[PDB]
C-alpha cells in the first residue's frame, strides 16, 4: 500500500486548485467531487485541504486531452481515466483526469468523486493495493457515494503514512 520510496509531505495542510472543468458536470459539482474526494481522506488522518481559487497549490487538479506536457499522455475514451503523481514539488501531488471520459456525478462510467478519491490516494503517497475492496485498488468500480467513506485498507494505508 505505500509508494516505493516511501514519498510523503512534510506538512499535513496542503492546498489545492482546480485548474480547468468538465462540460459534462457543472462547476459546482466539479468542485463538489473534489472537495468530498479530499475529506475522504482528511476524516482518516492530520490532513487538512485548503482550495485555492488561482495561484500556486500543491495538488494541481486539471482535465486533461491526450498529450498534455507530462509524457504521460491520455488515450481518448475509457483506458486510462486519470493519473497522480507522488508527493513532491512542482508536478509532485498533481492530478489530472482525461478530457475525453464521459464524468459523471451517478452510477454511470465515470464517477468523478471516486476517480479523484483514488488518484488522491496517489497524491498523499498511497500505491495500489491488492485489495479488491480497497479504493486503492487498480480497477475502477462503481459503489454507492451518498454516504461514502474510506475502505479499511485505506484507512489502514493512510494511516501507515501520516498517523
Ligand atoms: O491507477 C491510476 O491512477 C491510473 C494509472 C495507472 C497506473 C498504473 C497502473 C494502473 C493504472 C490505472 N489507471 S486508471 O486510470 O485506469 C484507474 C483510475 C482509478 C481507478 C479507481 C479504482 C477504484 C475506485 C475508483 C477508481 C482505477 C484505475
Ligand atoms: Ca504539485
Ligand atoms: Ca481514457
Ligand atoms: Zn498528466
Ligand atoms: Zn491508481
Amino acid at each position: 500500500m505505500l509508494t516505493p520510496g516511501n514519498p510523503k509531505w512534510e506538512r499535513t495542510n496542503l492546498t489545492y486548485r482546480i485548474r480547468n472543468y468538465t462540460p459534462q458536470l457543472s462547476e459546482a459539482e466539479v468542485e463538489r467531487a473534489i472537495k468530498d474526494a479530499f475529506e475522504l481522506w482528511s476524516v482518516a488522518s492530520p490532513l487538512i485541504f485548503t482550495r485555492i481559487s488561482q495561484g500556486e497549490a500543491d495538488i494541481n487538479i486539471a482535465f486533461y486531452q491526450r498529450d498534455h506536457g507530462d509524457n504521460s499522455p491520455f488515450d481518448g475514451p475509457n483506458g486510462i481515466l486519470a493519473h497522480a503523481f507522488q508527493p513532491g514539488q512542482g508536478i509532485g501531488g498533481d492530478a489530472h483526469f482525461d478530457a475525453e471520459e464521459t464524468w459523471t456525478n451517478t452510477s454511470a462510467n465515470y464517477n468523478l468523486f471516486l476517480v479523484a478519491a483514488h488518484e488522491f490516494g496517489h497524491s498523499l503517497g498511497l500505491a495500489h493495493s491488492s485489495d479488491p475492496g480497497a479504493l486503492m485498488y487498480p480497477n475502477y468500480a462503481f459503489r454507492e457515494t451518498s454516504n461514502y467513506s474510506l475502505p479499511q485498507d485505506d484507512i489502514d494505508g493512510i494511516q501507515a503514512i501520516y498517523g
